[PDB]
């Protein structure tokens, strides 16, 4: 057997209010989790995740092959050269089981100055036809803002945890410019499940996706209640329990950089499970030009021998690197 990872449940509701001592006690919990396995469940988060899952299911189960080509990213459809990030990521039956739909900041509109400049990592979202998917675009865009609000609160907790003022990260996480993304991932039940779509870890575990660190500041994840994630600890890979009422939170490698690995980006992987399920990450990304000076909360003077890295450089290089390491998703 594999041991269960320590993934505490943290009531994050004080991070939405004005009781400062209560916020500090939440920050301590975040600090402890960040120093241990690197994962926790945010509870009392205020998001209607059941409705999120229902609206996502209705989308995934009704979208047609024709629509998928029409929304496809460049990796699947050469006609769509502007779609590097946003759009549909197709399955390849017999070979690749997972499929997904990614969207970015709704404020990245044709008139947005970064869209006008064609700055890397900024794209205008693509959507299915409203008559085929009534309400879907509006639901999805509202979800973006609901999970942006939770993420802002969580970033206040991380800042406090690190000995900073609560706006330390959140001041770089702004509606008009965030590079954050939502991905609506569908993992299918398949009978038979093709072996080509199953990877095998060095330890023999069957996987849907190999070990990695997240490309994010933090990742704010809703999943179905089907156990699948594993985190590498000093005691080996451990199973992260599912909890479809909470959000699973972890740091990404930008946090690791900024904190000189005080808050590591935990290495994790996705086990193969033959189940129809959802994985709905929000990758908390800053603005293209956001730069935070790296520091070290284990050093008396707080100084780090890491150099400042802009978030846009981090992100563009990280997303390419992850594709090269673990394959196009
Ligand atoms: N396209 C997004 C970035 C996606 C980066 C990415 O591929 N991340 C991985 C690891 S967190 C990811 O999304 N993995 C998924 C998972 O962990 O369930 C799935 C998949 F990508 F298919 F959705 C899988 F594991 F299968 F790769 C963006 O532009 O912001
Ligand atoms: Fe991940």
């Amino acid at each position: 057997s594999v041991s269960k990872a320590n993934v505490p449940k943290i009531d994050v509701s004080p991070l939405f209010g004005d009781d400062q001592a209560a916020k500090m006690r939440v920050a301590q919990q975040i600090d402890a989790a960040s120093r241990d396995t690197g994962f926790f469940y945010a509870v009392n988060h205020g998001i209607n995740v059941q409705r999120l899952s229902q609206k996502t299911k209705e989308f995934h189960m009704s979208i047609t092959p024709e629509e998928k080509w029409d929304l496809a990213i460049r990796a699947y459809n050469k006609e769509h050269q502007d779609q590097v990030r946003a759009g549909y990521y197709l399955s390849i039956p017999g070979k690749k089981a997972v499929e997904s739909f990614c969207y970015l900041n709704p404020n990245f509109t044709p008139d947005h100055p970064r869209i006008q400049a064609k700055t890397p990592t900024h794209e205008v979202n693509v959507w299915p036809d409203e008559t085929k998917h009534p309400g879907f675009q509006d639901f999805a865009e509202q979800y973006y803002w609901d999970v942006f609000g939770l993420s802002s609160a969580l970033l206040k907790g991380y800042a406090l945890a690190l000995g900073k003022e609560e706006n330390f990260f959140a001041r770089h996480f702004k509606p008009d410019d965030t590079l954050a993304s939502v991905v609506l991932i569908r993992y299918p039940y398949l009978d038979p499940y093709p072996e080509a779509a199953i990877k095998t870890a060095a330890d023999g575990t069957k996987l849907s996706f190999e070990w990695h660190e997240d490309v994010s500041l933090i990742t704010v994840l809703y999943q179905s209640n089907v156990q699948n994630l594993q985190v590498e600890t000093a005691a080996g890979y451990q199973d992260i329990e599912a909890d479809d009422t909470g959000y699973l939170i972890n740091c990404g490698s930008y946090m690791a950089h900024l904190t000189n690995n005080y808050y590591k980006a935990p290495i994790h992987r996705v086990k193969w499970v033959n189940a129809e399920r959802q994985s709905l990450p929000f990758f908390v990304n800053l603005g293209y030009d956001s730069v935070i000076d790296p520091f070290d909360p284990r050093e008396p003077n707080g100084k780090s021998d890491r150099e400042p890295l802009s978030y846009g450089d981090y992100l563009q290089n990280g997303l390419v690197s992850l594709i090269n390491k673990n394959g196009q998703t």
